[PDB]
């Protein structure tokens, strides 16, 4: 009666003044306090307040609205829990007048709803703002300043971050502070702009402390580790690298540069939880995570893509050509045997077998924990091949012949894995790897249903007599011969029909042809672009698994020894493990203001 | 590409003819949304996410967004 | 200019079908070469004479060959001007009805937008995607 009156008069506010006509209805009627008026003021269903319905329906008059509501309020003395009204609903629990005025762009309303004592520590978590399932809802961190934030709005940020109220550091449900959020929001910059970059730098400078990089959420990591975990890479190159000009919030850089004397300088990068130095630095992460699908742009960062040159040339290149030595003696050790198959078998069958049970272990180790895990899977079944072939060897069989000689060709066909160690001949590799996945696999099955037709075909028509092509196993097995040209072209005897006999062949053999022009076909479009990226990614993806891969393998001390990186004294006390880079940069010349250290050594 | 495509449309409006009468109906893509006073027209909802263009929404069918 | 001026007097008659049966809106659909061509002008005067003429009625009419001019932009091969068509957000809310995209969930960058499926989506005699799918010219 009352009640719909004013919320459809507040929702389309073609007139204040009847507004105000139904508020003086209202303040007559009150003679029966606030309980009562708040019910009335408040549609219960969905625990929405004429103040949010007002709010959600915008229009040019509801700046003067609001205000006439406040004032009613206010001379009612509901104010505070008339402002601070969040939804009964499931899906919208949280929300409150606030989050509207953010959502919606409303700066000066805004203003005058945190000025008229609005919670700014109000928690939106609900279906709607928790989105399990992605593309339906929105997250932006349940709080109105991440709202703000992640809506580009960096007035009402400033605004919000100037109260004493608000608690820059409050984790929400799932865990997450302001700083999170910003990360997980960061998709791309063609598709944003770059602004949430912007917003991180600029709520790190509004409160000078690490404990916002410092706090977790419930999946137990720092931004900068959540920003590794997602697929964030334009984040994570500015995060990775800062460079803070002022001297009071100097402290909160991790780039500083200690040795600037002209064009030639050197920066000093921070190692902290980065150099594989703590449960899970980024270098793990950015690795190990397959989800990613974003990894080429991940290492060729500032600190990680030389922490990788650096491993690599100080320890993982021989641990790499070392490991492959063993493999190549082992190999032949296999060879030698097979080939002569008592004096000399003593010394290399126990190695063979000693070598044979290790690969066999680690292989069974880590295949449980798993297009690059491929070649990993075979050296298992190598090993299983020779251990068998060595039981079967003291068993009295025939059959341990097979499985040696198949281990052996194995083998020789594994040792392709260790050309991708190789700077040119890895891209090789890689390529091999990809076409043989991807361009051949669909010729061979569309090869083989052909093979399997027109054998049938011809053990049809060339059985008549029994002959050139005899059952179906010859018969594929002849087709096979001809397509490399081996098996000699018969005209057509013992047949029923030769005619038909030879246009079948001749059509076998123009189908082959043509599937064969398609493969090369498909294969010159995809080499132009993608696959030679593809190639160079691959490798480097490849190159780094494998680093980080005999970083584990040491002794605890043998890590402790090598140690990247140096401890250098920043700010008061710093003393955290740095990266030294040097660099020359002619383009932009710049008095040299901020330096650590003042004798360039 | 072009070609693939076309195909497969092509193929989709074969087989959506073959069905029983009862069974398109059955299917019936789209919902019924209350537009204007009464539009009452079958309608296909699409979710999309722009984030170059900020505009404060004024033109909005339903207010609590579901 | 003229356009306006023509439509400003009474005695303009706006749904009136020539010999082949065309209104207007079937003629400009006729005419919509490609945005290269023409620059895309054609789209322009299709929007204004919409807002002039708040109606179902010029959509609704046929030509002698019995298309509605969205069937015909299927029928013939104009692309620039089916993308406008089939897809039209009007923002006054007078002549808010004649839109076929409607926004119903917007929040923040998060939107889902509500097209209309009535002479589309293959339950008429020939929707668009049965004509521009069967269509071989």
């Amino acid at each position: 009666r009352l009640k719909k009156r004013i919320f459809a008069a507040v929702s389309e506010g073609c007139v204040e003044e009847l507004v105000e006509l139904l508020v003086e209805l209202q303040e007559l009627c009150r003679r029966r306090v606030p309980d009562f008026l708040m019910h009335k003021l408040t549609a219960s269903d969905t625990g929405k307040t004429c103040l949010m319905k007002a709010l959600l329906n915008i229009n040019p008059n509801t700046k003067e609205i609001v205000r006439i509501l406040l004032a009613f309020a206010e001379e009612n003395d509901i104010l505070g829990r008339f402002i601070n009204a969040e939804y009964t609903e499931e899906a919208y629990e949280g929300q409150t007048a606030l989050n509207i005025a953010i959502e919606r762009r409303q700066g000066d309303i805004a203003a005058l709803l945190i000025a008229a004592g609005a919670d700014v520590n109000a928690h939106a978590k609900g279906a709607f703002f928790n989105p399990k399932y992605q593309h339906e809802g929105f997250y932006f961190g349940e709080t109105p300043l991440a709202l703000a934030a992640c809506t580009n709005q960096p007035e009402i940020v400033q605004l919000l971050m100037e109260h004493e109220q608000t608690d820059i550091t409050s984790r929400d449900s799932r865990g997450n502070n302001i700083l999170h959020a910003l990360v997980t929001v960061a998709e791309d910059f063609k598709t944003q702009n770059d602004f949430v970059k912007r917003m991180y730098d600029m709520i790190l400078l509004r409160s000078g402390n690490w404990e916002l990089e410092t706090t977790r959420n419930n999946d137990g990591l720092t931004p900068l580790q959540l920003a590794a975990k997602m697929g964030k890479a334009e984040i994570l190159k500015y995060i990775l690298s800062r460079e803070i000009k002022e001297k009071r919030l100097r402290s909160l850089s991790r780039k500083f540069t200690d040795w600037a004397y002209g064009p030639v300088s050197s920066s000093l990068y921070d190692l902290t939880n980065v150099d594989t130095t703590t449960d899970n630095s980024v270098l793990e992460i950015t690795v190990y995570n397959t989800n990613i699908d974003n990894r080429h742009e991940m290492l060729t960062l500032e600190p990680l893509h030389t922490l990788l040159h650096m491993k690599w040339k100080k320890f993982a290149k021989h641990m790499f050509f070392l490991s492959f030595c063993f493999y190549f003696f082992y190999n032949i050790t296999l060879t030698l045997v097979s080939y002569y198959r008592g004096w000399l078998q003593l010394l290399g069958r126990m190695f063979v077998l000693i070598w044979a049970m290790c690969i066999s272990v680690k292989e069974g180790i880590a295949i449980f924990l798993l297009s690059d895990a491929w070649f990993h899977f075979v050296f298992f079944i190598q090993a299983v091949l020779v251990i068998l072939s060595v039981f079967l060897y003291l068993f009295a069989y025939k059959e341990y012949l097979a499985c040696l000689v198949l281990a052996m060709a194995l083998g020789w066909a594994n040792m392709l894995y260790y050309t991708r160690g190789f700077q040119s001949m890895g891209m090789y590799s890689v390529m091999i790897q990809k076409v043989i996945l991807h361009d051949v696999l669909k010729f061979l099955f569309v090869y083989i249903v052909f093979l399997l037709g027109f054998g049938v075909a011809l053990a049809s028509l060339i059985e008549k007599c029994p002959s050139s092509y005899g059952s179906f196993s010859d018969a594929v097995l002849e087709l096979f011969k001809l397509t490399i040209g081996l098996g000699d072209l018969n005209i057509q005897q013992n047949s029923k029909y030769p005619i038909l006999f030879l246009f079948l062949l001749i059509t076998y053999v123009i189908l082959t042809f043509v599937l064969l022009l398609n493969m090369l076909i498909a294969l010159m479009g995809e080499t132009v672009e993608n696959v030679s990226k593809e190639s160079e990614r691959i490798w480097r993806l490849q190159r780094a698994r494998t680093i980080l891969e005999f970083e584990k393998m040491l002794p605890e001390w043998l890590r402790s020894r090598f140690r990247m990186g140096e401890l250098c004294k920043v700010a008061e006390d710093d003393f955290r493990l740095c990266l030294r880079i040097n660099e020359v940069k002619w383009t932009e010349w710049k008095t040299h203001v901020s330096f650590l250290n003042e004798d360039p050594g």
